[PDB]
DNA sequence: ATTATGACGCT
DNA sequence: AGCGTCAT
């Protein structure tokens, strides 16, 4: 009752832009604009892969991983942007330094989180505290929730989207009471106020669309983001749980979209997350463990304590390549010659990074794959990080990988190598 | 031949 | 530390 904990004492959001690799290269060229379109790395296989696809182009069928050749089957008049190449490599350091150009704008409003190149996680409980002094118990007008969706309404008491849209965002602020400056509908109420705010403020700065997500905590904020894109932001309240859980099949929850969720459908019999409610904490530790036991006890009923970190930065810097089929690595001259060429590129963005945010990487981590294993990384293997320099680096990586190599000729390599990973990791201030 | 990343958990 | 999972 009174002291049951209900996970409200937040407002958390999460941003991630729309088909952002695909905005990317529709801004720097407006012929792609309002057009099918997708991104591509490489193009002498299968007309090379699919990483991003605009929502034109997913109407026709279009998704990521498919080959392009594939995918100008469905669409044959997809437009097509390529992945930069440098030093026989897709480089993606255009969309990295757009994410930055986001990321930084978000962090006028509010300390975020980096979780991926194109999305962060907003705590914006500080700002909805201060934003609510200045309303003054002044009711929130729908014009400044222009782009939100309350999901669950509207309920009982029509034919257009953006009139249902409206209709919900109607019932949802004629109900909130606007007098208590600590309940907890009208703090993610305000939270949506800002995140439209913030949404403007990325489209005016740099012209990339997004959508959003407002809850109570981050796994909810994501789950909301994606209910509405694209170009839409949507608010799920704690009152809306029960029924978003009660037809939510277990893996769109974020963590339980791979073996854990499949063991939890499997061991429980279940299929939605709302079904997890009738167990025990005890019982969902005995099946999976104390610490997800826990977690998915509180998940199931809308509550989760994970912080939103301070991080703006990604924590690691890394470069891969796969070597597939017939490419495998199958020389040490290859080898070398491929280490070198990440390592130059790895030492292009540590140099970059150390003179914009004052730190040094101190570990090279090394990583490979053998033919024939199906495992992502077959070997890591970390190294000290004492110098910015690829040929020492690339020189580095290959003295902790030469073991493996099990051709007793000093000039081939047996198995061939068909990935290598080289990861600059443990920063310090600098 | 679903590529190039990046965070975090386990032991 | 080195491996595995989950994610975009
Ligand atoms: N599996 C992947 N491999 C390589 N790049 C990827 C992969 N997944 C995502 N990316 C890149 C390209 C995407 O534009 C970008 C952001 O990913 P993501 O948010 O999942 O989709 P998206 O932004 O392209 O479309 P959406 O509007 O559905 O969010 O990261
Ligand atoms: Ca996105
Ligand atoms: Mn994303």
């Amino acid at each position: 009752g009174p002291h049951m904990a209900t996970g409200q004492d937040r407002v958390v959001a999460l941003v991630d832009m729309d088909c952002f690799f695909v905005q990317v290269e529709q801004r720097q060229n407006p012929h792609l604009r309002n057009k099918p379109c997708a991104v591509v790395q490489y193009k002498s296989w299968k007309g090379g892969g699919i990483i991003a696809v605009s929502y034109e182009a997913r109407a026709f069928g279009v998704t990521r991983s498919m080959w392009a050749d594939d995918a100008k089957k469905l669409c044959p008049d997809l437009l097509l942007a390529q992945v930069r190449e440098s030093r026989g490599k897709a480089n993606l350091t255009k969309y990295r330094e757009a994410s930055v150009e986001v990321m930084e704008i978000m962090s006028r409003f509010a300390v975020i989180e980096r979780a991926s190149i194109d999305e962060a996680y907003v705590d914006l409980t500080s700002a909805v505290q201060e934003r609510l002094q200045k309303l003054q118990g002044q009711p929130i007008s729908a014009d400044l929730l222009p782009s939100t969706y309350i999901e669950g309404l509207p309920q009982g008491p029509t034919v257009q989207k953006e009139g249902m849209r409206k209709q919900g965002l109607f019932q949802w602020l004629d109900s909130l009471q606007i007098d208590n400056l600590t309940s907890p509908d009208l703090q993610l109420t305000v939270g949506a106020v800002i995140v439209e705010e913030m949404r403007a403020a990325i489209e005016r700065e740099t012209g990339f669309q997004c959508s959003a997500g407002i809850s109570h905590n981050k796994v909810l904020a994501k789950l909301a983001c994606g209910l509405n894109k694209p170009n839409r932001q949507t608010l799920v309240s704690h009152g809306s749980v029960p029924q978003l859980f009660s037809q939510m099949p277990i893996r769109k929850i974020r963590s339980l979209g791979g073996k854990l969720g499949a063991s939890v459908i499997e061991i429980l019999g279940i299929e939605y997350m709302g079904e997890l409610t009738q167990f025990t904490e005890s019982q969902l530790q005995s099946h999976f463990g104390e610490k997800n036991g826990s977690w998915l006890y509180a998940m199931c009923r809308g509550i989760e304590h994970d912080p939103v970190k301070p991080r703006q930065l990604p924590k690691t810097i890394g470069c891969s390549k796969n070597f597939p089929g017939k490419t495998a690595l199958a020389t040490r001259e290859q080898v070398q010659w491929w280490l070198l060429q990440l390592a130059q590129e790895l030492e292009e963005r540590l140099t970059k990074d150390r003179n914009d945010n004052d730190r040094v990487a101190t570990q090279l981590v090394v990583s490979i794959r053998v033919q024939g294993d199906k495992r992502l990384s077959s070997l890591r293997r970390c190294c000290a990080l004492t110098r910015y320099d690829a040929h020492k680096m690339s020189h580095d990586a290959f003295t902790v990988i030469k073991n493996c190599n099990t051709s007793g000729i000093q000039t081939e390599w047996s198995p061939p190598l068909t990935m290598l990973f080289l990861c600059a990791t443990k920063f310090s201030a600098s």
